[PDB]
């Protein structure tokens, strides 16, 4: 856990979505299971803190982000968002718009991976989220939709134009973003938008164990590593060998090599500590 | 379309390619049939040219680029173009290369979508005009070489260096330009290149279905999305999510969204303006 | 070239084995025996050899290979690793530096660089295959990015930068999170792979890439290479800026001038590299 807290006190209750800790793995599952999760200005706010707090205080290990009922989340609530902004003023419009996005940049760089359980429909900023987290785990009823242009919006909502074409390549980025037609699991596999593929309805299950997988691991070596990918997408050769070797330079001070050196020398398994 | 008309007018008549607009959709399609569409410098300008009239009167909604014969485009034309340019001064040497990237740079930022009607080869500049077009259609007699090297010049000739690695990775990009070795529609799919595949001698039938598809839609949603795909490839996380939120709040302004939330709640077609 | 000054080349390299025949540099990891496993020194002569060999222009292609049962298994768990953890702040910078300017040498070669991949190919192992500009691999070829199985972050020496870039974001943070097995099918699915092979040709099937492009028009080639490189960093206005003042002075060059009077007369072009 993290020593740098100041006045600001946590959250005691999250009322929008469902949050659960268990031993550094945070489970964090969509309400709404009857509207298939369709998320509320509300929810949105919650993410944005949710994830604020988690990281200001180094909380978890992973997380695990999941939707209850016949699909992970259909994106943003037709009525309670778009009708909704429909008469909004000109700022909040830019308010709005400027939380989903930090909403998905807090995801990129949250100090633990991130894990998307996911099945039937993640569609709108459903799908957006799914793809910025680290991981996506999808059953064979998972079906991707980035239908922002179906409702006369760019593509590039949230973040998406950034991170689908660094996913999946800039052609099928493009096909996906303009036309918004469903992507199916195994189209979904083979142009890369899957991280492991389950048996149907064993996605949740699934999830838990790589989430489980992960927080047995060496934590600061993973959450530098996320650190990393995000970072050196944005900057050029010579300056990303400089983050890597001030990086390492720092890891290999920490308690985690050290284990690593001395379990292998002694034949046994290593016990990470995280730094 | 855009009244942002000054002293300039339109071109009356294009001589060196074939241009047909019906009812927002534009056909561009090469000359040359004999010489497998081979390019000239007067086809590089007009092309040049008609990009830059069509995008300053947002003229189109979509724009389809087609090759008549057996194939696509072979890429410059071998007596007319090299031929030529082994007696051209310094300045017109790079006025030549300067005017084919900046050709492929328009492709990149026409305010419409561009699909490439691809059948046969796709040779050199061929191969490039493709890559550059935001869909690539095409049957599966379709071939692609990025063969500059072949003709003893690099094979990041006009933009191909910077794309096709953003298309297909960069372990591809640098076998495919470094080699020149031709791509069968087999290959090019499975890395990318293909947005949709074809029957056999369908391919200027299935773009054209295409094109009426992405005019049929919202136009300045489509437009927005290509054009924050295009900037997003240059630009970090921190900035992509701004540039989506003020255009996302601009768009909430828009006719298009409103008309679909109009629809939704009478449960009926939304009927889109581009505005 | 001719740029050299005071400078000498290095007689002999102790640690690993250089062999030039005709253009073609093949630079064989040693210590077989060990997976080649990889030491300082071993570090040191990469970063040394291809800085000369690049000032030099001494070569038109270079295959690195390894003998025994693997490429290349990364550092030495007892030389490297053990050997750091005594090491004071300035000489761990040190080292993760040298490492990350072995893999910038490899993206910065005016010469392209052929990795001949079988059997395990690890950490520092996989990243140098990673940098090369053609993975030639057989069937037993195993990539493990496996930092973090060692308590070190997955961005080892440009792996970060490089992986995304080459197998897409999803596929990269999969395999340098968790550092699991990539076998040669999936390799090959992903992207990773530049021409299969038969097993136990991967050696062959590399030192024929070489020389096919040993044959081709040098200054081409390099300059493909160069900007290949340099446009990962660049927009797209800068990217056709660099393209148009290069093409317009390859098009000075004896290549493409000799290309033309070759494929004129229907004989075939003779590449001079200039
Ligand atoms: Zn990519
Ligand atoms: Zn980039």
């Amino acid at each position: 856990m993290s020593p740098f807290t100041g006045s600001a006190a946590p959250t005691p209750e999250w009322r929008h979505l469902r949050v659960e800790i268990t031993d550094g793995v945070a489970t964090v599952t969509l309400a709404r299971p009857d509207k298939l999760n369709a998320l509320t200005f509300e929810a949105y706010a919650d993410l944005r803190d949710l994830l604020a707090e988690l990281s200001r205080r180094r909380a978890v290990r992973a997380l695990v982000l999941a939707g209850e009922g016949r699909g992970f989340c259909s994106g943003g609530d037709v009525d309670e968002i778009i009708g909704a902004t429909l008469s909004m003023d000109t700022a909040r419009l830019l308010d709005f718009n400027r939380m989903t996005g930090q909403v998905v940049r807090a995801v990129r760089e949250c100090p633990f991976p991130v894990i998307a359980a996911l099945h039937g429909v993640a569609a709108g900023a459903g799908a957006v989220l799914a793809l910025a987290a680290d991981f996506r785990v999808a059953d064979p009823s998972t079906r991707f939709a980035f239908l922002f242009t179906r409702v006369g919006l760019s593509g590039g909502d949230m973040g998406a134009a950034y991170l689908l074409p660094r996913v999946v390549g800039l052609g099928h980025a493009t096909r996906l973003l303009m036309l918004g037609d469903t992507v199916r699991a195994p189209e979904a596999e083979r142009i890369g938008l899957i991280s492991e593929l389950t048996e149907e309805g064993r996605a949740d299950e699934a999830a838990r164990t790589l989430a489980r997988r992960l927080a047995d691991g060496p934590a600061l070596a993973h959450a530098q590593t996320k650190a990393l990918l995000t970072a050196e997408l944005d900057m050029p050769l010579a300056a990303a060998v400089e983050l890597d070797a001030s990086t390492q330079a720092l890891l290999m001070t920490g308690e985690d090599y050290a284990e690593f050196h001395a379990a292998f020398t002694e034949k046994r398994p290593p016990k990470w500590q995280g730094r």
